[PDB]
């Protein structure tokens, strides 16, 4: 199993596009995800899972992933998130 915790710092935290962005990327692994906030763990793959979580800019989440390719699928989110999803 692999976790991180980060900080959302793009304006819409994971909501709008950068939501969809957020469950594409992490759709594109076989292992499963999850994204924790306040007590309350949601399949990061699942968009109604990210909205009922609410993640606004500069609120911190913790990512797990666990399977075959977990490294790589944390390593991808972490690096959509760095980027602010592409938004300066």
């Amino acid at each position: 199993m692999k976790e991180v915790t980060i900080e959302i710092k793009n304006k819409t935290g994971l909501h709008a596009r950068p939501a969809a962005l957020f469950v594409q990327t992490a759709s594109k692994f076989s292992s499963q995800i999850w994204v924790e906030k306040d007590n309350k763990k949601v399949n990061a793959k699942s968009i109604m899972g990210i909205m009922s979580l609410g993640v606004s800019q500069g609120n911190v989440v913790k990512l797990s992933a666990e399977g075959d390719d977990e490294e790589e699928a944390i390593k991808a989110l972490v690096d959509l998130i760095e980027s602010k999803f592409g938004e300066e």
